[PDB]
């Protein structure tokens, strides 16, 4: 039943930019939602917000430009898989920005604001009185996650208005999430996660000094791999109960510091003796299935 708080084997995983980039190494959505070890998938990317923008790699075949946008996709493949993947039991994120993202946030609060109230008319329920183009029709996301990794002026007072709207809603759960890189603290998402609430931070422990390649197996004293540092601030932040993911790389041409066999199990062994951890995040889905074993070797780690 999707994203499980009271378990420490979450996986959440990344579809949408074909990062592995061959012709056949993103199938459709649907297609990985038949994994009862990935309950959490984002959606990457929608990488403009003011104006909006979507790229989903070569996904975009399958969808149509809207007329007076032809950077905002309709996808009504993406829509059915949504409906699909969530009969299934998993929960769907979209994930906003992403490392193509380049408007640089908002000017006001006001306008940050305004920008939040466009993404949940164009991507939560539908609503009857809106003009908005809603790319995925009538399929409804359970939630997002803030994937910002540039500045990204107001950040917070778009994050706030955004739960301000999730908070608001019947219907279902709605999740938030963020991903920050494990340098402490994040630039991009800093003061959006010290503002606003979050279910869970999936942490990129990569292309950084601080990531799972730092980690030191054999020993509990961790002058690198900084898990430590943010379960401390997890538990002062807006949601003191928030929980931790460990992000990876699911392949060594997904990002800087991929790690398998002992080096992967010994720090998903440490990070589990923290009260925090609920789990693992990888990027991404296609090269998780082009890289033969490796996602057993992580559901392995977790168990």
């Amino acid at each position: 039943a999707g994203w499980n708080v009271n378990s420490k084997q979450n996986i959440a995983v990344y579809w949408g930019q074909n990062s592995a980039n061959s012709q056949s190494t993103q199938q459709r959505l649907s297609f990985y939602c038949n994994d009862a070890n990935i309950n959490v998938i984002d959606i990457a990317f929608l990488n403009g917000i003011t104006p909006p923008m979507t790229n989903f790699a070569n996904a975009g075949d399958r969808c149509t430009p809207f007329s007076d946008n032809p950077w905002l996709l309709q996808c009504p493949e993406i829509e059915a898989d949504i409906k699909t993947c969530q009969a299934n039991g998993k929960t769907i994120l979209l994930s906003l920005g992403g490392d193509s993202y380049t408007q640089g946030g908002w000017s006001s609060t006001g306008a940050a604001q305004s920008a939040a109230d466009q993404v949940w008319a164009m991507f939560g329920p539908v609503q009857s009185g809106s003009s908005v183009h809603r790319p995925f029709g009538s399929a409804v996301v359970d939630g997002f996650d803030f994937d910002f990794e540039a500045t990204t002026n107001n950040l917070a007072a778009f994050g706030a208005q955004l739960k301000s709207r999730t908070n608001a809603a019947g219907g279902k759960k709605y999740y938030f999430s963020a991903a920050p890189q494990c340098f402490f603290p994040d630039a991009a998402v800093g003061a959006l996660i010290n503002a606003v609430p979050m279910d869970w931070i999936q942490i990129q422990f990569y292309n950084n000094p601080c990531g799972v390649s730092g980690f030191t197996p054999g020993t509990s004293t961790q002058n690198n791999y900084n898990y430590q540092t943010w379960e401390n601030w997890a538990k002062t932040s807006p949601n003191p109960n928030v929980k931790l993911l460990v992000g990876i790389p699911a392949g060594p041409g997904a990002g800087r510091g991929y790690v398998s066999g002992s080096q992967l199990t010994s720090v998903f062994q440490y990070s589990k003796g923290f009260s925090t951890f609920a789990g693992a995040m990888m990027w991404d889905m296609s090269q998780l299935y082009q890289n033969t074993g490796f996602e057993t070797q992580v559901v392995n780690a977790l168990r």
